[PDB]
């Protein structure tokens, strides 16, 4: 056992991933539905209309938080049902669908992490700008205070973002998420407001002293070297090359963190390549040093390595280049590897002053089959097994890890994918809307019950 | 025990993998050499102007032959060392080290399989045109016949072409391998080159009654339905529109063969999207009517499948995509899977009339790391393993199939890869040059003394 009290074990879900009902109890549509109604984003056609019934089997889903016995609930209260605007008026429909869903996952003993945002913005929210206009950083603000200030008697650990690196980059640098943006400019902005909404709403629990806990929930890509891998002799260039890319994967979001700076060697890069303004990167390390406040605790989502070997020869905004090592791979492409995350867990200890560390998503996608009204998936047990001792293992070696959580619940809408990938460890039947419980339900919910002690 | 009698098991070489000497005895520089000259080619700056000094240990190397016991070594007589100019004047230099090898190779009981093109295409050869230069078709033709009549003795089996797939497209439309050509027109000329150069060997083979066999080396991707894995029901658009790039991977290639002439959905296609020329396919197809005689023997040379799911968003010449199934791959990306194989077994047996097929190329490549002067590849064992039984299975069941020859050899220069990638059995120490025989080296020497008779 290296796992310490209170380590929030936890399933995550996002809410546009699982409720649907984008136009019922006056409701509005999200980002998701309008990045989804249009053609040549999603593969098949998808979007998150009708998606699991999440909201009218509400019932049957916090049965299945239940089941799984959870210790904490991840899930998103879904910024549009609350308010189908995104402000101003408050739905009492919505509000009293969350307040249901609150109440019974409070009376079976689960902690609502609810996560403020998981990607599921109100449309309205969107048009006047998403997370590039700096006006959301007050309206986030108000209204997670107005879930705060509801569910603080009944919600004690709030995350403030769920993967920057995601919301700016795969959301608005990629466009392979809603709303399907493609600009890196945009990008950094989106990471300067987030980070302002962070620490604007750390700092408004501190000054009214809130008995709660709030931080911010990132995702790091890890890096290893194939030289050191060939067995070859590393070059200073290939480490002093290798450094810009691994600053836009990992030092990016962390340097703001705890530093309320950002890395300035990337701005003057991205200068000299005209990708980014001098004058921009000045104001906004003004603003984020004026804005800049200690959060309390801070979130890691971890997926797969990203191994690096130097060359020119990409042609890439960034020159270098990505290694395909041998081993074992899902639908989504990514690498299984275990101790990539392990080198996180010690960087940001090294790098940065005591932060609280929590991990709040980690899975992996299989094209699951029906097969006797069930489906199989024995990779992603094996998939989890590595990321559980990953952790234990370091957590053995004084790690300041908080808590894990896996991804996901249920099979549901998952994002670009569409219903393609699989990754909920519940499989939902979608002619039936049935429940079967994994063989990964089922090793989740043994590692759950098994290591947290009484 | 399916494989059946005179099954050419066997190990593939190229010369210019191996070789180096690209000045020596008088001897011209190759394609690869002038490609790899050039900067932006190969990854760090490599070429193969040392390469394993396989001239200079030569008895080494068939040590090495007579150490593996293949029955049949396929190798490559570099037209350059024979021919410095491509033609002409001939030096008796390369004739006397191809002699040696050839003298030695018959003295321990190894049949020649004989390449006569293995990618080591004199440099001028490349200056007066390539493989796109009808003239060529000559050439070749008189190398070949001068090598025929040097050496039709001893070489009983002749293979005209290693993979005109990778040839035409590898080689000169992606542009990773030498000479670094892309262009698509390009590629359906060097297609239309190679097969008249098979077809006129062939012909001019028959005419005089020579006792040897001759056919054509192909390198052939399979398809499998992402759809039918996801379970789901496929569409006719689904198969309407993978039926396209099917045809660029396996017909234009395959139905030359037998059928003398070109699959004109793809023609018809390219010309409606302007990426060829009308006129120039009608040329081709009465060129090819013209010119088509049936061979002996086709070469297969099998890696990957492709699977394909529909969709129009990938953004490639033909809207189709490509999925990252779960499972075990390689240093090069590939996913190894045997199956595939024995599907293209079945396909050419039922698309085309009976034209005995052969397997001339197949291996792994694996990032090998000296340990105790030894190098380890479990996965190399595994990936042969699996491609064996591929073929056995499939032979119990009634195939044509002939032989198997295993990639590779030596690790030795992986073209645009460097001497990063390694593929072959034996670890040589580019420092020292020594020969290590792997434990893929160890199961190919027992397959091959276990499957074979006596």
């Amino acid at each position: 056992m290296s796992f310490p009290k209170g380590f929030l074990w936890g399933a995550a879900t996002a809410s546009y991933q699982i409720e649907g009902a984008w136009n019922e109890d006056g409701k509005g549509e999200s980002i998701w539905d309008r990045f989804t109604h249009q053609k040549g984003n999603i593969l098949y056609g998808h979007n998150g209309d009708v998606a699991c019934d999440h909201y009218h089997r509400h019932e049957e889903d916090v049965s299945l938080m239940k089941e799984l016995g959870i210790k904490a609930y991840r899930f998103s209260t879904a910024w549009a049902r609350i308010f189908p605007d995104g402000f101003g008026n408050i739905n009492q429909k919505g509000l009293e669908f969350y307040d249901k869903l609150i109440n019974e996952l409070v009376e079976n003993g689960i902690e609502p992490v609810v996560t403020l945002y998981h990607w599921d913005l109100p449309q309205k929210l969107q048009d006047i700008g998403g997370w590039a206009n700096p006006e959301i950083v007050n309206y986030y603000f108000e209204y997670a205070m107005l879930i705060i200030n509801r569910y603080k008697d009944k919600v004690k650990k709030w995350i403030t973002f769920n993967e920057p690196y995601c919301i700016a980059f795969l959301g608005h640098w990629h466009g392979i998420h809603a709303p399907g943006i493609k600009n890196f400019k945009v990008a950094m902005d989106v990471v300067h407001n987030i980070m302002l909404s962070h620490f604007k709403v750390v700092k408004a629990v501190k000054e009214n002293n809130i008995d709660v806990e709030i931080g911010i929930t990132l995702n790091l890509t890890p890096v290893y070297l194939q030289t050191e891998r060939l067995g070859y002799k590393v070059s200073e260039i290939e480490r002093e090359m290798v450094n810009l890319s691994s600053q836009l994967d990992n030092e990016l979001f962390l340097d703001p963190v705890l530093k309320g700076s950002y890395p300035q060697k990337l701005l003057d890069y991205l200068v000299q390549k005209d990708l980014l303004d001098s004058q921009k990167v000045n104001n906004m390390q003004q603003e984020v040093k004026e804005n800049f406040i200690f959060p309390d605790f801070l979130g890691i989502n971890y997926y797969t390595r990203s191994v690096r070997l130097y060359d020119e020869n990409s042609g890439w905004i960034f020159p270098i280049r990505w290694e395909h090592p041998a081993g074992e791979y899902t639908e989504m492409g990514w690498e299984v590897f275990p101790q990539g995350l392990f080198d996180l867990l010690i960087w940001i200890k090294e790098s940065y002053p005591q932060i609280p560390i929590y991990i709040t998503e980690n899975g992996a996608a299989y094209n699951d089959k029906v097969e006797d009204g069930r489906v199989h998936d024995q990779k992603r047990v094996e998939y989890l097994k590595q990321h559980f001792e990953a952790a234990r293992k370091a957590i053995k070696n004084g790690v300041d890890l908080r808590g894990y959580f896996v991804w996901s619940l249920i099979d549901n809408f998952e994002w670009a994918m569409g219903y393609t990938k699989r990754f909920g460890i519940i499989y939902v039947d979608y002619e039936t809307q049935k429940r079967i419980k994994k063989d990964s339900f089922y090793f989740y919910q043994q590692y759950i019950k098994e290591n947290s002690l009484e």
